[PDB]
């Protein structure tokens, strides 16, 4: 039983002041007027057969929240309107802007929960005064509260779209909701991101949350309690957008096809605050800890150790002013074939970051809605598609390869409304 | 009710003297020695979940051709034998040839049925002097009876591994198997190929066609009733090895992701006996053709007319002696994300063109064996994974996404055995 | 004695609706009025030093016409002002052409000298109605009057930026001026090309010739005693923009450190109309033979035949709607050191064709009109840093080397002013 | 007045068993007996044109050692003979090591002044047991005594071709001779290098010495009065054999043409022993400051505001196994011309760094010996031409651009034997 999409939803944006963000929010105003298409948005675009063997509009097999119905809001340590982000984020040409400006402007970012500790290289004002971590809590429960109120929205959805945070490790005070709280009350700044103190109050309102980036934060056992303690879906972590994305299109290939790998460098080099960010070696160390993690379970060396049992794989990322948004990313991937001959490909990907991550950001916010309508909490699995990292308990692996990924979105959309399949191959 | 793979197989080859053939015919005689693997190959290494969820080789699922019970032999306008051709081709390193030298001597080319009409930059002389279309037929199936008998083999296989033939279109002749017969007898050798007089005379013998090629052959009506009437698979058509497989998962990524194509342009540059044919723009065309159709149908461009509704494909072959056997393939592919703000993608493919087709032609011969022990007759649909050309009739469409392609592979071997999969996502 | 450039300099451009033509046209007129820099520009921003070693900019050693006294006009075949013209040809923003969009549309194109058989891909019908070649040699001659009295210039050049011609040999009517004026008026329109028309019609004119474009046109003994006669410089051909540029500097790479060279792979993507016209392969053959020309004299195979006595050599020029005037190459380069062991240098130049040329053509037009007030004439061998296949006598070898032919260039400009370099590395 | 050629000269390499020393070691001895060629070798291979206009080898104008008059020897951690550690460096083939193993088996490394602290990543046991860096001073003076005696060796040349040692920065201990020694006896591990104990004692024995890696060494004050008291050349520093002698041909094209700069962005791939060592960031940061160094002075950022007044420049190397030898450069250089309108290269250059390297130790192992022989002592800023930091005091500039370099060479030879150049172009 699917609750319907009526009213109005709140998407809630940490960061909103970014350039994912920015660019989320001018495609879905220009798109729902008509004046620019929602290319890349499995929500507003793929379609997939059904069990009669029609070809639907997944908007049109399960209800989501028409982006009519959509007012946007969040938080930033930079104080600037939507308008003023965007132009500053210098993704979307000035036509693009002008045509939503009016909305744009009118969207104006509350101060945010910021520890300078953990992304050291930004210096915004906008930011809270606040006590202890748990008044973080307390603050973002009310700033969700005056936001549905005042917005007259029936639903919330907090999207992180804000920068990638320090390397932390799992330790005890993340293993129990009641050990968390604990740590937050005591303002343990060491082991309780300002992340979690949103995720926190996003769940304690009854607002999915999807992790954006790839920070420590709902992946941990205290939030997969809370999370299924509330009945709220949890999604997560890091949009796959660009290199990554095609690193698991890649290694199924080479998987599909038998072939082995000696080895993997993949590089970037880009110019925005995102760049600023992970210019940071401790912040670096949490992109690439994601980047790495993608291709063990596809080969699955242990299986095949004559492909794959002695993979080097490295992944740089390179602060580069000249790229700004538009993140450049060069591979070579070093494969061998039969009778053990190698071969060499070489992939060059002029990125559009930011392009390539707003409709992912969006079909994350309205999947995650209507996970919640469907009855469905905790982590959600069928979401791994839109992830560098897909979130998992110390019970389950995650599924890297892209086409099984998508299989497992139209499972469960299919599942949803009690169907199954035509086919094997659909 | 699958018919056991016992006594030998004779695997005769057209172009037994080629790079491929030569590749093929080493990896299989030293990986049956353990003197090398045959990575690349799914007959031989390549596994599936079964209905019970337990993980099987295909080899154990199905009763193929065990290695050792391969013997090969074939046609070339070329005299030298295995040995000789496998060191013109410069594939394989001495070390390897000279581990199965004793057995690469024995093997020696059969005058072929050649037309210097079909293949102009080729001067061999080993030829056949055949009056007729139709005589060619007749001694081509005197060679296969002969090698049976002298071989003592249980069933034979005929894979065309020659050159790439001039373009010629479909024709009245193609279109029923009296009128192929009836332009065979008045040697009609303008719409009858060399390479559709071994196809007929592999079909009359009992023996599966594998096209590894782009010939328009067993891809016309008459092969169609020939090979139904005598319950004979045929397969083809192209070896799916390099940048055509990389375009048939490229291409399914955007699609998965929802990303629109503007353009796509594919070059290479080799310079081996492939090559040297390919330099006549007669016979480029017929690869050009085979190049250009596999992206169509996996964007369906009249259902995405915002993604796809005007791509710009142009693919080239050019010969360059210095790469030799490793063709080296450049692409540039030009996509549109989100509002439509356009991205590039270059791929530098450094190939060894031979090593990724040895493996495939093996495959295709190994699962042509099984199709017809298995009962099964006509179009190979199953085996579309291996050809850059998937053949079909006037009421089906190739299938080019290659992880659909695998699907489909998995679907038969399992459908063989009358099994389902464990799930959807096996 | 050079004679000052007092007055206004006519720049008549063959071509003057073109990408190549409006680029210069436009950022000339920006450039004189602050609007934007002419970086590319050797007249403009070279400086060099002089014998008493003091560094000066080129403009300040030797007399140029300044920016201010330039006007341009021209012929195209498409009767679009420059405005218009620049608009289709989307080189440059519109933020750019607005800044100086009165003078650009007071710039109009006189109907061409056209024969539509030179250049079949084009269909304008800005064109003359002339019964002869020598009809077109006469209201050729008549317009430049016309223009410089109308102008009230002092000076003119004539500048060949328009299409590619078809390819054509010398010949005999090619061979002394009495022979082409007898082929001009026996109007002989398979060896005498629209562009000798303009050539000669410049000549007479007294006023000196430069052709930007490969076409066979001023490289001809006619036109070497035809300028000789008049005393007017001629200088050509192909203006060397990108891709070429690099060819002879990497040349000059490998030679300078005795690195062999196997082969040289050369192709590109352009969609713009220069695209268009080559796309026909006779059009095509003239770029390309311009092309292949340059790296033979570097290499000097004869002198060097364990370096570069077996060099493949091989360029491609492919139509590609997607890229516009933005021309993509890339170049795979085999080359051997130390014992004979191969290496590979591959380079993808994402070049804007017109932006690289644009300099480049002025440059060759004020270096032309220097030429001729230091009583300079026929071929301009100094010029030959600007050109893809240097123009040269029958007794003498075109030099290719960027950095030689930079040397050239500063030697002829000391000379004119009866200077030496102060320093053998100046 | 310079010295002839006679007798034997001992090249003695630090670094006797690395991949550069085997492979300049190998290519000497095949050379010499015509098996193979010393492809890369100026002195071996390069002509010039001399006052009169005839071109020559440069071995032929000037007194070189010939090859077989060249005796190798020298210092390693690792005892293996030239032939082993050939085998264990992989640049080579073994038919290559084959032809000459008999000499290659009787070059058998002393044992090396180590300091563990100076190339952490290495683990050999070759090394002297050595009180204090004076010590080893004076026992690497013996061991050059004794070699010279035992191999009866007119002269000598030390080269360095040993690992890079870890960045330390100049300081008072480096600022006179007294100083330096001083430093010495007190046992100073933490200014003085290994390097500078070989250098002091090669300088003590009247032996030009070459510096073929990063480190500081003879860069210093106190040598350059060493060397000068003592008559003797020295050279440096770091062989420019690949990406770095790219980035000096390419700069001075973008110069030449007045083509700005915004950015040029270089990384590596490679798994040899150097990239073993220089996997520690102290290590590679001396090859960083290197290769950072060579654009600067080439662009003059101070006098072309406009074109390089902002360029980002950034080196990174990356150890990677499966590269082996073979490092792999990566390029992005973001340029732009008229109008201020963007574009970019991207180059990937397949290196085989050893024998980029081999002919490059050889020359200026040759030219030093001729360099002392000519009477020239101090700095030898005429071998510029090969290294990628080229030495200089503080009163000069490194000049970086190779096309002045090599003219730079030319004029010392030229000088030495009282010419000049035959015209400005040659
Ligand atoms: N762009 C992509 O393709 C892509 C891909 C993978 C993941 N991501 C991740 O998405 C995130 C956003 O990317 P972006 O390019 O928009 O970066 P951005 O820096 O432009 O946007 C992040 C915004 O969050 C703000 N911010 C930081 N900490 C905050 C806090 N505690 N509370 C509120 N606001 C805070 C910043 O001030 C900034 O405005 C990053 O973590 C990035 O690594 C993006
Ligand atoms: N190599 C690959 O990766 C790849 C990819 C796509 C398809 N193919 C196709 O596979 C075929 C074989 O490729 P290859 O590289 O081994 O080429 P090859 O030139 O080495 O071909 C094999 C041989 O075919 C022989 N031949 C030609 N016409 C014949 C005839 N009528 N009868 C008998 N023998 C004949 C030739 O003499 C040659 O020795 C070609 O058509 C090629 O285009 C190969
Ligand atoms: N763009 C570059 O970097 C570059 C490099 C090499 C050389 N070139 C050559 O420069 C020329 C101009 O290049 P472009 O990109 O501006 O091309 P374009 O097609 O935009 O050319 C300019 C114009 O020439 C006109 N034209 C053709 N024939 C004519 C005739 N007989 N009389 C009068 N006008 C005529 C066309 O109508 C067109 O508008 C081409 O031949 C091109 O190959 C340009
Ligand atoms: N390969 C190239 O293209 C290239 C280019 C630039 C510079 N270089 C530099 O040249 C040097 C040698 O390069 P390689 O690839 O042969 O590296 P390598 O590691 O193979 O060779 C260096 C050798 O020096 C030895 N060694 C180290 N410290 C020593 C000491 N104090 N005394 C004696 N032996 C010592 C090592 O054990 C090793 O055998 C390195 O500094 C490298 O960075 C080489
Ligand atoms: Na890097």
């Amino acid at each position: 039983e699917i609750k319907p999409a009526t009213g109005r939803l709140g998407v809630l944006v940490v960061g909103v002041g970014g350039a994912v963000a920015t660019t989320m929010i001018v495609g879905t105003l220009a798109s729902r007027k008509g004046l620019a298409k929602p290319i890349g948005s499995i929500t507003q675009l793929a379609t997939m057969r059904m069990e009669n063997n029609e070809e639907k509009l997944i908007k049109d097999v399960v209800p989501l929240t028409d982006l009519n119905d959509i007012v946007f809001g969040g938080w930033d340590i930079f104080p600037d309107n939507a308008y003023e982000a965007a132009m500053y984020a210098e993704v979307l040409k000035e036509k693009d802007l002008n045509g939503v400006k009016d909305e744009l402007e009118a969207i104006k970012p509350m101060p945010a929960a910021f520890d300078h500790n953990w992304a050291k290289r930004l210096n915004g004002t906008h930011i809270k005064k606040a006590a202890t971590r748990w008044e973080m809590v307390e603050q973002l429960r009310q700033d969700i509260r005056d936001f549905k109120a005042a917005n007259n929205c029936e639903r919330v959805v907090v999207l992180w779209a804000a920068s990638t945070e320090i390397y932390i490790p799992l330790s005890d005070e993340h293993m129990s909701l009641a050990a968390l709280e604990k740590a937050m009350k005591d303002n343990n700044t060491e082991v309780i991101s300002p992340s979690m103190c949103y995720a926190y109050a996003a769940i304690a309102e009854d607002a999915p949350f999807v992790m954006g980036a790839p920070n420590l934060c709902v992946d941990t056992p205290a939030m997969w309690e809370f999370s299924k303690q509330k009945n709220v879906p949890i999604s997560g972590k890091d949009f796959k957008s660009g290199q990554t994305l095609m690193k698991t299109v890649l290694a199924p290939m080479f998987k599909t096809r038998m072939l082995g790998v000696n080895g993997w460098f993949s590089t970037n080099i880009l110019g925005n605050r995102d760049g600023e960010v992970l210019d940071d070696p401790d912040n670096f160390k949490t992109k690439e800890v994601s980047k790495l993690s993608v291709i063990d379970t596809i080969f699955e060396p242990e299986k095949y150790p004559d492909l794959y049992g002695d993979v080097y794989h490295k992944v740089r990322i390179n602060y580069y002013p000249p790229r700004k948004d538009n993140k450049e990313a060069w591979d070579n991937i070093d494969i061998f074939g039969w009778m053990g001959y190698p071969m060499e490909i070489k992939v060059n990907f002029l990125c559009r970051d930011s392009i390539l991550a707003a409709p992912i950001a969006l079909d994350l916010v309205l999947f995650s809605d209507l996970a919640m309508r469907a009855g469905m909490c905790g982590i959600q699995t069928w979401l791994s598609f839109f992830c560098k990292s897909p979130m998992h308990d110390f019970e389950h692996q995650p599924e890297h390869d892209l086409f099984t990924q998508w299989r497992m979105v139209k499972q469960t959309l299919r599942n949803m409304i009690g169907e199954k399949e035509p086919d094997y191959l659909a």
